[PDB]
């Protein structure tokens, strides 16, 4: 079990990048969240997608922390299909182990987060019922009482050993008034649509202000 | 080395610890939340440097914090002056993170320096080891706060030991000098310079604060 030397040198690593950066930021906003889920759910593989285009299938599980950047162009996403000439956005995109050995430690970077991406495995029950607790995790945690989630039923690619009916997980997205989108990260279906929901989510809430 | 993962009861603590932020936190979302943050070896006086300010009280077993506490005291701070100028009362909420000093916590305690407007450095005078170490702290305080030339106020603990005292004095006033940084000699347990140091760190982050 027992920790080691060079996997916490990793965490000061991301640490350091992290400390670096908020203090340059000091684009046209820099605009942090945070993906979490069960371990085994895809959240690496969900964003190195995102930002590369690219998909490892060799299982490296996330040393207790991590973060990746896009530096993406945002619209309005207006009422009936508008779109007004939008602004640049820095992104900041933290990536959580899922695992027991740091739920303290991925715990303590929801303070950095404006959004969440709470993962689950279309081929794993389980993530999908412990999603109930994430969430859960996340109203007790996060910096305002209803914090803007998007859902994911991510690995929509393994059809052939699918459990979770879209039935059940689009009822419990509804329960919650949080956005549902199933994904896959091997062929990237979604994977935009999604976090740019949050975005959306995310920079609407900062017009009401 | 062999640095355990945390138990369960361990991480039982931690989370609480950060429900416990989260909550005082959002409820802040007549005042003006202060942060600051006590870190440097284990067995220094952390922990017993922040129970002396807030409640006035010491005690003496040792009860190694595990990974991360916070208290917090209600306060009023006055502007300086330059002919004595002292200005309006300011009500400061004030938050005060106890970090860990045990390695095993490291990597736990420095998530926490990006809600820390500044820092308490602490060694002991009975153990130069203890000392020779803050330079390794301020070396991690540069890389890891997010700000940087940040704040620090430097704490010579354990100064009512004075048959244990170890350090000597020139080394450690020569040390805040060469870094610029306020030092004080403080005991935890009959509060000399306790409060003193605190309201100096405060004092810095106001100011520092109001540079616009
Ligand atoms: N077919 C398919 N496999 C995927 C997808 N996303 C991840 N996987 C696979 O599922 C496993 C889990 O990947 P990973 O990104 O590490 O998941 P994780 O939830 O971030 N793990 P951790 O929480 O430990 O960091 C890997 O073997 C990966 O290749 C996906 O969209 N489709
Ligand atoms: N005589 C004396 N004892 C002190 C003083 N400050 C702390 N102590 C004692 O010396 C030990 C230091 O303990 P404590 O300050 O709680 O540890 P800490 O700095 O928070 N380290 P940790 O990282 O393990 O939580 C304890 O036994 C405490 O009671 C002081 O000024 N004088
Ligand atoms: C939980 C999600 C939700 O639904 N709402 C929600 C909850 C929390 C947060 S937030 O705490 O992370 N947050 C607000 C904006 C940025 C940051 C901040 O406050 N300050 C800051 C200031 C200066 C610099 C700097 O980086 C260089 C950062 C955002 C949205
Ligand atoms: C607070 C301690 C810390 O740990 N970090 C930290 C330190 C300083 C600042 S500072 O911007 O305010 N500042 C500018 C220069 C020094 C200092 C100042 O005002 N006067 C001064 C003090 C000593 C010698 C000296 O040379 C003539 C001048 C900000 C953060
Ligand atoms: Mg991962
Ligand atoms: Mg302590």
């Amino acid at each position: 079990s027992f920790l080691t030397e060079e996997e916490q040198e990793a965490i000061m690593k991301v640490l350091q990048r992290d400390a670096a950066l908020k203090r340059a930021e000091e684009y046209d906003y820099l605009i942090k969240f945070l993906a979490l889920g069960d371990s085994g759910v895809g959240k690496t593989s969900v964003l190195y997608q995102y930002t590369d285009g690219k998909f490892n299938s060799k299982f490296i599980t996330t040393v207790g922390i991590d973060f990746r950047e896009k530096r993406v162009v945002y619209r309005a996403s207006g009422p009936d299909g508008a779109t007004g000439r939008g602004q640049r956005i820095h992104l900041q995109l933290w990536d959580t182990a899922g695992l027991e050995r740091f739920r303290s430690l991925t715990t303590a970077f929801f303070r950095d987060a404006m959004g969440f991406l709470l993962l689950f495995d279309l081929t794993n029950e389980q993530s999908f019922l412990n999603v109930r607790n994430w969430i859960s995790q996340l109203q007790m945690h996060a910096y305002a009482e209803n914090p803007d989630i998007v859902l994911c039923g991510n690995k929509s690619d393994l059809e052939d050993q699918r459990v979770v009916k879209e039935e059940e997980a689009i009822a419990l997205a509804e329960k919650y008034g949080i956005p549902y989108f199933e994904t896959s990260a091997a062929n990237g279906t979604n994977i935009s649509q999604a976090i740019e929901m949050l975005l959306d989510l995310i920079m609407k809430r900062m017009e009401r202000s």
